[PDB]
């Protein structure tokens, strides 16, 4: 089972990067774009929050998929 | 089956590296351009919408051939 | 053919990759030239519909072509 | 002959990646631009087209010549 | 136990790589906005910190469960 | 001689990648700067089509190169 | 003790990758926010120096990890 | 010698990738720049071309020294 | 000891990659920033440079520290 | 030192890569600000070329280092 840490542990790695990198750049994309105009201000950055939702939401059900895959 | 669990790790893995990039930046960027100019602010988050679920489509897809694949 | 499932595994999870990022961004960006100009917006995202059948397209006979390779 | 696999599957994989995200932003930016200045706004998309065209004759064009490697 | 050096080594480089560039680029984008317009330049920022608490959340987990596969 | 397939097919599909998104990169940002200003339209695709030839160049000699790696 | 070597050079080449890129992209684009607007000049340079050190820390932690892991 | 081939196949790949899409966005961007503003029009797209001998200088003696590690 | 020079040369190809690209973005954006407005003109550059030599800290230090773990 | 032949190769296809794309863009994007304003010209292009010198001083001196590590 030893290869099945790695298997997992590469998932994790890459599903903290992917979102990691999207939520990063969604923060100050989305704060950039509030700066810019001063239009509907709270809600542009509540839609940020809910893509951080979704974003992550793709990591935590790959590391959930990664540990099943490994126990099954 | 033990490579098969790797397999499927990282092909989830690299779907989640997908979707979540490509997500990730579609809601800030989606975000951004209502922000520049209030013109059609709902539609346009809308589209942004549909964006996800049809990136999302390919990592669940993804998903499920690493299933049917390990399987068979 | 252990080989062969890590090999349509890591095709698929680069097809969802390319089309996934290509089309969220496709999708943001689309969004974003519609906002910046009312100018033809239903057609600058019909544009960007027929855009993602022509990247998807790829990803969709990737995963065919995969699949035969393991076949035969 | 299992390397074989692996070999195409990840070529085809490379050229659906590169083809994929070059034709997804092709599509989006040229969009971009059209929506920007309506200035020759049909040539700029067709423009886009031919582009396409160029693009994925490199993931065409590898794909076959992965198969003709493998076949001999 | 090899592997699992290799595996966790590689899961944090992964998850500094993701973090690295997505809060690095944040701080940069988040100062460009406030830059470009003076408008809610103290909130701005905060929104950029937050950003960085969400990304960096993903390593310090990610590097949690990569210790934990390895112990168990 | 199976490597070599595989070494082949990897150097095709770095080839069709990088010249894939360079090229589709360059149509779509080409017509987006003549799209922003009408001044040498003809000129600037042109210079655009000429890229295309330069980038072209490298993955078509390195898949030459390959070819004859394989060979001798 | 030799894939150990590799395991901490690679997460090391890792954390140089990310570091190096956030930071360098984070100290130009910084600049090009203070260039484009004068407002807040200090303060906006400061906060890249601050992203400067969060940066960092990702790479300096990462490469503590490596070495502990393949030290225990 | 069969891991030779490999070697080199993928230095020429990576070559190609590099100078590939360097040039190809030099290419697209230059002429963006010269686009928006009519300044020293035939100077910036020369400067482009000294671009282009630099970057493919890099490919063209990664693949002379991947030749000569082979050959010694 | 075979597999510590590739350990090695991979390390310091990841920081001659991370360093190269986030200074030689760093050099271009810096430059690009100076030319959009003629405010602190030489302070700017100055901090460009001092990013270069916060940016190849890490490639320096990692090239040690590759050096030390072969060694030790 | 067959292993050699291939870490030597991949670490100058990394260095390739790295300052190619690097100088690539540091090329276009040095022609693009000098473009927008005719501020400075010759200095900005100039600074560019130092900007050369920089970047491929890794590549150069990573070519140099794997050299060695495979000579000692």
């Amino acid at each position: 089972m030893h290869l099945g840490v790695l298997a997992a542990a590469i998932a994790v790695g890459l599903g903290a990067l992917g979102a990691g990198i999207g939520n990063g750049l969604i923060v100050s994309r989305t704060i950039e774009g509030i700066a810019r105009q001063p239009e509907l201000r709270p809600v542009l950055q509540t839609t940020m929050f809910i893509g951080v939702a979704l974003v992550e939401a793709l990591p935590i059900i790959g590391v959930v998929f990664s540990f099943i895959y490994l126990g099954r």
